[PDB]
DNA sequence: TTTTTTTTTTTTTTTTTTTTTTTTTTTTTTTTTTTTTTTTTTTTTTTTTTT
């Protein structure tokens, strides 16, 4: 949330000579300029899994990083940090949070207590830090089944989620305030 | 007298420790059941004693 708001073969060159610069700067560098070759090695294997359009493009591709491995102007340090996140960004990896949410859900309906009432504080945790996430219907209703679950622990860390939500965002609070509330007289 | 230097006191910040509180789990004394054994009492026959 405080990042996002054949030329990628032209970008790999550049970073590669970023590196290469750096390997004169300072030793060690050539081990992730390795360490690079073949993950871009990998990464286009693993694409071309998934044909003969990329067959043809992929050994260009691969070719063409044999030669660039063989062969070892003027771009300096923002520029190297703006491609490796724009690059990044490309890997399956910036895209995994959203299955990471639905993987929580699963844990909310289980047979222990303290891992449900865990889980229920990180949540709380969680959406403190990022106020624009209770949209979903499935966290929502996840809230309410947890605001009504059968054990002082986990309610006490529903509410607790449920008020610091409140107090964070000052406006739209009072669709929150009725179920709120109501749970003062609770045992 | 005034300027320059030293020291003590007061107050705020922080960090570590302590206390508190609830909750959940555990393991223990407490409580009840059943049995059952002992001991006291009972009986009846045997033994002793009396006319």
């Amino acid at each position: 949330v405080t990042s996002k708001m054949d030329e990628i073969q032209q970008l790999q060159k550049a970073l590669l000579d970023y590196l290469d610069e750096n390997t004169e700067t300072d030793p060690s560098l050539v081990f992730s300029r390795k360490f690079y070759i073949a993950q871009w090695f990998r990464d286009t294997t693993l694409e071309t899994e998934k044909k003969e359009i990329e067959t043809t493009g992929q050994i260009m591709h691969r070719a063409e990083n044999r030669k660039k491995f063989l062969r070892s102007d003027t771009v300096d340090y923002d520029d190297a940090c703006l491609i490796v996140r724009y690059l990044a960004s490309m890997r399956p990896f910036a895209q995994s949070f959203d299955i990471y949410l639905t993987q929580i859900l699963r844990v909310l309906g289980e047979n222990a207590i303290a891992v449900r009432t865990k889980a229920m504080k990180c949540l709380s945790e969680v959406v403190a830090v990022d106020p624009s996430i209770l949209a979903r219907l499935d966290m929502q209703r996840g809230v309410h089944g947890r605001l009504m679950d059968n054990s002082t622990s986990v309610r006490e860390a529903a509410v607790e989620l449920l008020g610091r939500f409140v107090l964070c965002r000052p406006q739209l609070a009072e669709q929150y305030y009725d179920m709120l509330i109501e749970r003062i007289l609770d045992t």
